[PDB]
Formats: structure tokens, sequence, C-alpha cells
């Protein structure tokens, strides 16, 4: 059997996975041409986001059995092509899922201790403003989640146990005890989380009702010593309320990874701010995520490729 | 009775519990003279530091029972003046380990994170480093943590657990089945410590053992991507030969939050590396730890004052 690699892969261990047990090509930096002109012989097929797999390539692949996404997005693949010709659609998400609890922890202890602060000071010959800042202890604080999916919950478990903080979370359509397995407790009313913690971190699916969900009017409802974390998407803020929100002191900070324009423009006014911290959208970028999403990737060709069924079908049709 | 506080205690907390049981007058600003004139009639001194406790105050207090210090520092007392008038000298330490706890926690995650290198490049235009920069993923790391007493057997515990990392401890004076109580495991080996560990942490107290400890001779074993945590003393690094790890890349970097000499001059060799983030000893700084200092502090006073033998006494011989 023959396997195309439309893209190359997050690593190169996914590669020899497949290439172990298969015949593989690589189109690095793919055309659109290119690969109607090898994908017609091959029997599994990697997209590297986001590049597009049309219809009319699915078309000309007549020996596919299996696609798979490079990640989670899965909307540059005509999933409707694929259902028809018998081709099964196969997802490779969440596998960076403890690298991003890792980093939103990492936000939220330095927001909590001043991190980026007090290492400019330090460095600047300013050792001495340790007499005009305080460090906050996470311990007792209360850590408002939004969003108890993968990351939420891990994050949530670390923050209730470990770190001894009274967890709240808000998520409408998690099974009511699913709060319980994590520590912390199902809030009904997304009010009562802003007005009850100190620490409130984003984890939720951007849909059509978490779009700019985190307005001017959330943060007035917010504790003025409260902090903002957000490693989700960036349309889940509304970035220029957060800019006034700094301004205006209604918020004590915040931590961001991702970006409503993104990327950010180099006059960004949150830059200006002592009080908030930045990462370019990295959370979920270690080394071992990237194995993973190639390990699942070639993992689940080589299921549909003999009879066994995968575990991220986006075709649960065939 | 009568109580002096020479100088604020860290929170009012401790200040009202000795007023509870004791007169008390308080020297905001103390000079030498106005400690002469008051630590006269009075039966407990709290010291806040650094402020001196001469032989001659110690003289002209008769009445005098327990000095108790603000923290950990008793070098500013004149301990051999107190043991020969019969007077109980009492220490605060381990007041702040949930605190230094956290602050580790924080600077190890900013260091395998890249945090603050991250930061700065975002506020400065740089967004672009994110196809240059490989955040580390803590799980499966390994953390060798020197000293396994209040703050190394904390930080073992979250480490073990929830971040699920492997933690080595090394600790001469520890009964092992301590780590085990921690989820680390025991080490009799330093070597064993430094060449399997991809994040080290000090958390030991400074003798003359652990003085200097880690030396050019230490780094040279430690594996050339592994970190280095200092929260503990500026002393058990021999500041000149990390420049040399850093500046030669035996290690890939260091947060600290103590130096030696103390405080950092600004022509500091360190500051020019990325690699190396500082903080200016507030590891164990947070409101909760004031109080919980302030409270021991003035609860070794009333200890002495009614019989009991406090917890902390620098002076067994009485
Ligand atoms: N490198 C990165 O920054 C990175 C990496 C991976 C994921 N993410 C982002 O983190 C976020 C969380 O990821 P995940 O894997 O946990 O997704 P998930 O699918 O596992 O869970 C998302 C949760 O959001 C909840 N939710 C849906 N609508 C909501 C609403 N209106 N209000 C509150 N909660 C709602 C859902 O019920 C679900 O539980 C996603 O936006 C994802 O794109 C970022
Ligand atoms: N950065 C801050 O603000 C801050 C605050 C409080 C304490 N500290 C420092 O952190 C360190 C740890 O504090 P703690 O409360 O856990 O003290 P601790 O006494 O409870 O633990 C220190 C450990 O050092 C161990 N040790 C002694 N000699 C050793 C050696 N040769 N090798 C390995 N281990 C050895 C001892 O067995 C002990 O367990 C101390 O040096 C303390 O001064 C820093």
């Amino acid at each position: 059997h023959k396997v195309l690699l439309i893209g190359k892969m997050y690593d190169e261990i996914g590669e020899k996975l497949l290439a172990e047990y298969t015949n593989v090509e690589i189109i690095k930096e793919p055309k659109q041409h290119q690969i109607h002109e090898a994908i017609q012989d091959v029997s599994g097929v990697f997209v590297r986001y986001p590049t597009k797999l049309d219809a009319q390539a699915i078309g000309l692949a007549k020996n596919l059995k299996v696609i798979s996404t490079s990640g989670f997005g899965t909307d540059a693949i005509d999933i409707a092509a694929a259902t028809k010709r018998g081709i099964v659609v196969v997802n490779n998400p969440g596998l960076s899922t403890t690298a991003v609890t890792e980093h939103t922890l990492s936000m939220i202890l330095a927001l909590a201790k001043k991190l980026t602060f007090l290492n400019q000071c330090v460095k600047a010959g300013n050792y001495l403003i340790r007499n005009q800042v305080q460090p906050i202890q996470l311990e007792g604080k209360t850590l408002g989640i939004v969003g108890l999916g993968r990351i939420g919950s891990a994050v949530a478990k670390i923050c209730s146990t470990a770190l001894q903080m009274r967890v709240l979370a808000y998520d409408p359509y998690v099974p009511s005890g699913k709060a319980d397995t994590v520590r912390a407790t199902l809030v009904q009313d997304l009010d009562y989380l802003l007005t009850e913690s100190d620490f409130v971190s984003l984890h939720p699916e951007l849909t059509d009702e978490t779009c700019e969900m985190f307005d001017l009017e959330a943060f007035k409802k917010m504790k003025p010593s409260a902090f903002l974390i957000n490693t989700s998407r960036g349309k889940v803020v509304r970035q220029p309320d957060l800019v006034t929100a700094i301004r205006e002191k209604l918020i004590a900070g915040a931590a961001i990874d991702v970006f409503e324009p993104e990327p950010p423009a180099i006059n960004n006014p949150l830059y200006e701010f002592d009080n908030v911290i930045f990462s370019p959208h990295l959370a979920g970028v270690t080394p071992e995520a990237g194995m993973a999403a190639a390990l699942s990737a070639a993992n689940q060709i080589l299921q549909v490729l003999q009879g066994e069924k995968p575990p991220y079908i986006i075709n649960p049709k065939v």
C-alpha cells in the first residue's frame, strides 16, 4: 500500500512509523495540482493544516480509504465527498492537552508572582523594588475556569488538589458531576464565576456563543484584583474591551497566548502594560505534543488499512 | 508584663495577639538609643529584621526572658550575650513554605516555557520567534530536589503527582522513606541527581557542607539541557561558576531568587542572558506568609512568658 504526506508532519516520528509499514511519499510545500498527480494510487492521506483537500482530489483518489488531518481543524477537507466514496475521515485532536495545561499554570503563577515584572527590575539594577511588590499566594484563592473540556479539567484538577485552590467552572454542555471528578464546583450563572474569582482562565471551544463572550460587561463584574488567562482562542475576548479593562484598572492583569487579530500588530496597545503578559500562541507547542500528533496520525491510518476502527472518525457512517 | 516591638510586625495580627495578653510598646523606625530607653522594664522583645540587638541593649534589659526575631535571621542579635543573662532567643522559620513552593513552581514553569523571553519578544514586535523557540513539557522530565525539607518536600509532592514528573531527592540527613511519603525517590549519590535531572531545584539549609555546594564541578555533571532553580540561599551556588555554566552552555538556563553577593549590582554578568531569570528575594514574601510569621513570633513570646518551651529556640541551653 501507499501513503501520501500532503505536507510535513509535526515530527519525523510519524513519518517513520508509516514508512515502517507502508510506502510514503512526501509533498513539501503542496500545490493544488501536485495533490491530484499523486493522490490517485494511494490508500492513506495525511493533510497538514491548513492546506485544502478538494472534492476533486478525493475523486481522483480511487483506492483511498483513510484521510487524516494534522490536528483538530477539519474545515479544509471536504468531509461530504469522502462519506460518499466510502472514505473514512479521521481526526487528531487534544494531543497537546497536557502542554496547554502546563502553559496556563505557568501563566497563572507568573501573574501571581509578578515574574516578568520582577525579572525586568532586577535586570535593571532595581532589585530594591521588592519593597513595593507583594507576590500573591495561590492557596485559598478561587480560580474560575470557563470551559471544562480536556484542558479545563486538567487545569482545574491541578489547581484544586496540588495548588489548594477553590475552583469554580462554567460549562453548560458538560455533565453536572464532571466537575466533582476534578474537584471543581459546576456553576450555572457565569456572573457568579466572575464575581467570586481571583483568577479567570479561558478554555472554551470557539462557538457562536463564546465569540467575544468576555465583554467589557463581564470585566466590570470581575474583582479589581482578579486576573485573566487566555490560552483558548483570540475571539473569546473582545480585545478592545480587554485594553480598557487594563487601562481603567477594572482588572489587575492578564496573561494571553492567543490573539483576536492574529498575529497581533507591532503597535498593539496591550504591550504597554507590565500588567499584561504574552506568549506567541505556543501553549500547545511542545516536542512531546508534536510526536503525539504525528503518532496518532500514523496509527489511525494503519487501523483503517487493516480493518480496525480508529478512535477519531468524523465519518461514523463507514 | 511588658513587650517591646523593635519595629512593626509583618502583620497587625501578631501585635493584637500580644496586646491581648501583655502591655505592648511599638518602636517604628527604631534607633539604638530608643531601644536602650525602652528595653529596660520589659519581659519580651520582638526584633524586626534587620535591626541590631546589642549586648548593650540586652544588658540594659533586666526582666527580659524572650527575644523573638521576625523571621529566620538571627545574625543581628547577640545570641551569646543572651545565653548569659538566661534570655531565650527564638526563631521564626518555616512559616512561608507554601509561598516558596509556589514560587519555585513558577520558576520551573517559566524556564520550561521560556515565559520571560517570549513576553519581551512579543512586546518588542518579534511575535515571529514562535518558529525558533520550543517550550519544554514538564511531564516525564526528572526533577532533582536538593534538600528534602519543608520546601523541598512540598515541591516534590506537587511535581511528582500533579505535574507527573519523576522526582529525585538528595538529602543525607533525611530518613529514606520521607521521599516515599512525597512520591519521590531518595538518592544517596548527588552525582545521580546531577546526571539524571532535567531540572535541579535547590532547597537545602545553608551549612558549611552546602556552602558553594553547586560548583563548576557540579555543573559539568548536569545535562546541557537541564535548568537550575535556587530559592534557598545565595551561597549554596558559586555565583561565578554559574556564569561560566550559562556562558559556556553547560546548562540550558537558570532561575534565581537569592544572590551572593546580595543585593545584586547593576552590572551583574548574569543579566546578559535570556537564559537566566531573576526575582528579588521574594520567594517567601506573601501576605499569608507575613501573618504566620507574625503569629509565630507573638506566640513564642507568650510561650516563654507562661512556662512552655518554644519550638524554635536557638538557646537550647535554658
Ligand atoms: N496552543 C494553544 O493555545 C491551544 C492548543 C489546544 C487548544 N487550544 C484551545 O483551548 C481551548 C480548549 O481546548 P479543549 O481541548 O479543552 O476543547 P474541548 O473540546 O475538549 O472542550 C471545550 C469545552 O468548551 C465548552 N464550552 C462550549 N461552549 C461553551 C460556552 N458557551 N461557555 C463555556 N464553555 C463552553 C464545551 O462544553 C467543552 O467542554 C479551545 O478553544 C482550543 O482551540 C489552544
Ligand atoms: N527565597 C526565600 O524567600 C526563602 C524563604 C524561606 C527559606 N528559604 C530557604 O530555603 C531553604 C529551604 O527552606 P526549608 O524551610 O525547607 O528548610 P529545611 O531545614 O526544612 O530543609 C532544608 C534541608 O536541607 C537539608 N540538607 C542539609 N544539608 C544538606 C546537604 N549537604 N545536602 C542536601 N541537603 C541537605 C536538610 O536535611 C534539610 O532537610 C533554606 O536555605 C531557607 O533559608 C528561602
